[PDB]
């Protein structure tokens, strides 16, 4: 297992435009397209994020490219903040990976406002950061996935996801 597949896993592939569960539009492996109510911005961000006329609709490849950089910009933001990269840089592989999750799900913004949970985790008190992650919108709104990366920064294995 790795973050591509994890985030497959969470996330979905879809190839024509849908609203995510924000009812926020978006397309591909969880890429958020435009906060705006409008189709048509929605579509005018997509054809120029492709680089072409899409008419909403994507293929496989497009997708699976959009997602390649969106890891990476997420990883990049990570190691660009100044709160986030300290503990980063702390974690071991496995937690790093749900590390670049949440980042891939909130932004850096999202993530960074989570201080306590952040100290918990640099600490290695994984139980207790654990139970500081749940108490959050977050956790709330998609509990399901929430608990999936929650476990995976309790335990550092992937067993959440097998
Ligand atoms: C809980 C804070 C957001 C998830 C995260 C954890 C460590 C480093 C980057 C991002
Ligand atoms: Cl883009
Ligand atoms: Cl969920």
């Amino acid at each position: 297992m790795n973050i591509f597949e994890m985030l497959r896993i969470d996330e979905g592939l879809r190839l024509k435009i849908y609203k995510d569960t924000e009812g926020y539009y978006t397309i591909g492996i969880g890429h958020l397209l435009t906060k705006s109510p409008s189709l048509n911005a929605a579509k005018s961000e997509l054809d120029k994020a492709i680089g072409r006329n899409t008419n909403g609709v994507i293929t496989k490849d497009e997708a699976e490219k959009l997602f390649n950089q969106d890891v990476d910009a997420a990883v990049r933001g990570i190691l660009r903040n100044a709160k986030l990269k300290p503990v980063y840089d702390s974690l071991d592989a496995v937690r790093r990976a749900a590390a670049i999750n949440m980042v891939f799900q909130m932004g850096e913004t999202g993530v960074a406002g989570f201080t306590n949970s952040l100290r918990m985790l640099q600490q290695k008190r994984w139980d207790e950061a654990a139970v500081n992650l749940a108490k959050s919108r977050w956790y709330n709104q998609t509990p399901n996935r929430a608990k999936r990366v929650i476990t995976t920064f309790r335990t550092g294995t992937w067993d959440a996801y097998k």
